[PDB]
């Protein structure tokens, strides 16, 4: 009933035309069901939030349900009542719950062993060693290896000591090649947008961990987020107990 596959989502309609994909409550795609929609109308995911967890919406080829997330209550059993919600048929998908929702790939194995539907698992196509470096020592690093660094542009003490580093440079939202190459980005768009840019970049980051702070995530939700990163990425924590923090939230 699950099978994992190595081919990519256009290699494997062969199997079905259907994809089943994950929204959360406001009807945003997850970051790993964000790259499936290619040239298809999505509207019908947000019109209708919204949602609660559970709920299914379906369009043409596409089937969307609302999953749980750890940091509002979930548990492994509220991701599996979700999963018994989506009509039985045949799914190209990713694991359920990854990322930020913070569910291990066991876990999810579990949820779709239950298997109403028959389910192809597209593949998640290198980890860099953590580190606990200040904003001057990431900044050097990123001019000298070239590793793109994502910048929250509403943390003003960022903002001012690039200004300074980099006499010149036009802060602006988005890729800034100017010195060193920055993805500058706002708060006020959702974390899993930004690691769906990052990963279409396909660059090497320099990074501190999305969404800590800066969407109100803490340690723990941040790293359980990172795990959506297809690129490779130093990660530049607190402080060094930080790191043994983090790197644990990573594996678990
Ligand atoms: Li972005």
């Amino acid at each position: 009933c699950v099978e994992e596959v190595t081919t990519t989502l256009e290699e494997t309609k062969f199997l079905t035309e259907n994809l089943l994909l994950y929204i959360d409550i406001n009807g945003n795609l997850h970051p790993d069901s964000a790259t499936l929609v290619s040239d298809i109308d999505i509207t019908f995911l947000k019109k209708d939030a919204p949602y609660i967890v559970g709920d299914v919406v379906q369009e043409g080829v596409l089937t969307a349900v609302v999953i749980p997330t750890k940091k509002a209550g979930g548990t492994t059993e509220m991701l599996a009542k979700a999963l018994r919600k989506v009509p039985t048929d045949n799914y190209i998908t990713t694991y359920p719950g990854q990322g930020c929702n913070g569910y291990t790939v066991e876990e999810a194995k579990t949820v779709l062993k239950k298997c109403k539907s028959a389910f192809y698992i597209l593949p998640s196509i290198e980890i860099l060693g953590t580190v606990s470096w200040n904003l001057r020592e990431m900044l050097a690093h990123a001019e000298e290896t070239r590793k793109l660094m994502p910048v929250c542009v509403e943390t003003k003490a960022i903002v001012s000591t690039i200004q300074r580093k980099y006499k010149g440079i036009k802060i602006q939202e988005g890729v800034v090649d100017y010195g060193a190459r920055f993805y500058f980005y706002t708060s006020k768009t959702t974390v899993a947008s930004l690691i769906n840019t990052l990963n279409d970049l396909n660059e090497t980051l320099v990074t501190m961990p999305l969404g800590y702070v800066t969407h109100g995530l803490n340690l723990e939700e941040a790293a359980r987020c990172m795990r959506s990163l297809k690129v490779p990425a130093t990660v530049s924590v607190s402080s060094p107990d930080a790191v043994t923090a983090y790197n644990g939230y990573l594996t678990s």
